[PDB]
């Protein structure tokens, strides 16, 4: 039962994708309050920021203490321009929760290419949940092309982060 | 993240399969209770219409939003005989079901030749619902070689509509 | 007490109408909440789409099973083009509704015609169903002269389907 | 829908192995209690004992009578030889367990190979338990290499049988 | 106070025997569902099988813990032909259980022989449960005796399944 | 009431070590648990860990979006080498908050010389955490100092984790 390294490579590198987005998005909802006077906007990206530095980093630790993989923490990110709206700043966390969806393909890929069927299992998790961010990140996008006023918007996002879909979570 | 246009079709076949099923055990659950005297079958045969016509196409629909897949509707179904008797009527539904699981079989086949691991994953609800339903209905088949009494066989029936198991639901 | 077949057959007619309604709805409401980025209208088109295929159906089979009528399921619809926009596609299921009415009223004289006044008894659901649904249908088309603005209609919607008039139900 | 004769021996197989384990780890726990003054470490090996004896083959007899699979029941097993000290008998239980996952990744393997998608479907509960019951077991063997005190190991095991993972239950 | 070894062997066959009946039950429980269409026969096949694998085997292991008797794990079982129908299947467990009231007569016999009242103090519970399991066995027999429809059995079993004899327990 | 670049860059450079801070603590929580076999001991360092990555770092955002300070994220760091065993991983820990309580020192030094007497104010939080947060983390110090017994220890920790004092919060 001896762990695939090339799992426990992607798996770190997955490890590392949803740190980094974390704090790319904890900047973004400061920007979104501060800047952009969006503040339900910040409490939706600053709610996304946590859970991709909360369960989408703790199963991959959690997984690694059960199997023989080992963690490695090697962290670089720099926020150097924002985007310059906040349909912009929304359309952004948009592009890389579609690349979350590419990268836990491709792992999902790996694990039946290497028979690892627990980590296959274990990936269905990121599977579903990188449709449900991205739709969560859709729902909002859409009122940015929906109305004019960012206080409309406002008002709407606000009632959003005021439920678990049978499949989707 | 592109969609494929395979899924997107068998998906949208399974669709119309399942309105199409609905219409079809409407009416087979009208002549269960009508004609053969039978309405706790027919109640049974109804909340089977009313399961293919309700979250088996709500989560195809459900879907398509998400990743961007379309929806196409085109529905051609007509009852144009029925069978004979009661016992023949629950078989009819069995061999519907039995080939509901055929084609989820195809679709899970296809997701994995696709790469198409969010196909996958959603099908995974069709591919155990698939066994669910047939497990049910094979229940109710059974009924019918174990008594001569078409109300013997109704009473059992009603016990069967007034719960979920760990993996199949 | 022998059955009319010019209200058998109307009545079959009548439901056919109203599957093939309700399947155009839920097509209809999965445009309005992913293209049109509308999802309350979705829900209040849904919720139209489950009316058509459910009572309005159910009661036309449950009044046959009572009278000796046949049912007859004999159903194809195809939805080949959609409405451009929101305001169309509601506006598109008003005219329907209208139509609903036109049928209904046709029923309910062939009924007095015919001395079937358990036929015309029953219709009254249904004389009385058109005007509510047509009613409800109204009060989102209005919505759509009132502002240009589709989170603030939406916003409206959403309280709307968030009661019954003595009279129209 | 023809049943796989592979999947089904794999299958029996594995109910053979959970009835034999379960047998073994009803005696393993007998001993110790009994020989090695560890009451809590019984009670932890019997609660193991009859999970192995209960729904892992309460599922797959359940998984047959829907499928069509045969259940057969052959069975051998003798405790003939003791573990030297309770630190080995539990290094004893793990590695068992170990195997278990070993097991259960080739009848994943397999069901793929044979395009068994309920199989499939049905061996995920068995994937994701083989890591859930190794790491219960492991926390275990843990507290033999961090005391020499078998009142104090004793003591926190007693904790831990007096929860479920999102991902692994 | 020494254990007696003639007792000791005899008390290891009886658990022998327990677990052996226990494996046998539940292959007869599984028929009875699956093949001969009884899921409440296999309901109460299934439940005295859980009582053999469960009290009856636990409480000798338990004796033994208190007195010094070794415990011994042997066990071979292989069940290799199925009874006709399940008015023979029941017959079986019957002519089973009737042989359990003889075993454990021989065990009680022997304890008085051998002045162990310890001894026949405990195996007073497999006196007073050898006459209650066959009881409860005798009460189903009697029903494929009392209707030719299985249905009619099937439901009289469930009643059985939804108390305590003064006496027998 | 112009805010101060001085005080601008000591607090992102606050924000920095936190984020940091809090990512190296989860390694060694992830450490703790699984190489030193101390779960408890993991789950007092991954509280800290979100510690700092939540409120530590939640403020510093929430005061420049108050007084028109900028906050920049620029995240560097690599866990490369681990502590030998988990005595001195907490003492690790201890020397990293006694920097916190120094750094926190020269912030509010900072705040006086520059008359920003809301800085002043702010920092008071980060001048009392400084000190609990070392208490709390020397707690746990101690317990190594106080036993030769992993198990002994891990205990302790335990009830730590499972207040607030007047001053120090
Ligand atoms: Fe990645
Ligand atoms: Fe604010
Ligand atoms: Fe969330
Ligand atoms: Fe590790
Ligand atoms: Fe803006
Ligand atoms: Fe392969
Ligand atoms: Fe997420
Ligand atoms: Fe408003
Ligand atoms: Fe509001
Ligand atoms: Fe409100
Ligand atoms: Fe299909
Ligand atoms: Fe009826
Ligand atoms: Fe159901
Ligand atoms: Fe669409
Ligand atoms: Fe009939
Ligand atoms: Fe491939
Ligand atoms: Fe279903
Ligand atoms: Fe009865
Ligand atoms: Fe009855
Ligand atoms: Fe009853
Ligand atoms: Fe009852
Ligand atoms: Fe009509
Ligand atoms: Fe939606
Ligand atoms: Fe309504
Ligand atoms: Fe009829
Ligand atoms: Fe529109
Ligand atoms: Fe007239
Ligand atoms: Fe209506
Ligand atoms: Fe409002
Ligand atoms: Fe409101
Ligand atoms: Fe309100
Ligand atoms: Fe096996
Ligand atoms: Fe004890
Ligand atoms: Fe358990
Ligand atoms: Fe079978
Ligand atoms: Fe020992
Ligand atoms: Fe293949
Ligand atoms: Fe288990
Ligand atoms: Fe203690
Ligand atoms: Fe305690
Ligand atoms: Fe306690
Ligand atoms: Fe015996
Ligand atoms: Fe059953
Ligand atoms: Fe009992
Ligand atoms: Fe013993
Ligand atoms: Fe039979
Ligand atoms: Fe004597
Ligand atoms: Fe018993
Ligand atoms: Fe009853
Ligand atoms: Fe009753
Ligand atoms: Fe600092
Ligand atoms: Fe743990
Ligand atoms: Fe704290
Ligand atoms: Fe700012
Ligand atoms: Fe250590
Ligand atoms: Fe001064
Ligand atoms: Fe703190
Ligand atoms: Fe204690
Ligand atoms: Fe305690
Ligand atoms: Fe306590």
């Amino acid at each position: 039962m001896q762990k695939s390294n090339k799992i426990n490579d992607a798996l770190n590198q997955h490890y590392k994708l949803n740190v980094e987005l974390g704090l790319v998005y904890a900047h973004y909802a400061h920007v979104a309050d501060d800047e952009f006077d969006m503040p339900y906007l910040g409490k939706f990206i600053q709610h996304l920021s946590e859970d991709k530095l909360g369960v989408h980093k703790e199963y991959i630790s959690d997984y690694f203490k059960r199997n023989g993989m080992k963690l490695k923490t090697d962290v670089s990110v720099a926020v150097k321009s924002i985007p310059s709206d906040a349909k912009a700043l929304i359309q952004e966390v948009y592009a890389r929760e579609n690349e979350v969806r590419d990268h836990v393909k491709a792992i999902a890929k790996l694990a039946l290419a290497e028979d690892d069927y627990e980590s296959f299992y274990f990936i269905q998790w990121y599977v579903r949940d990188g449709l449900k961010d991205l739709t969560e990140v859709d729902d909002v996008v859409k009122l940015f092309n929906s109305s004019n006023d960012k206080l409309i918007i406002e008002e709407t996002i606000k009632e959003m982060v005021e439920s678990e879909h049978e499949i989707w979570g």
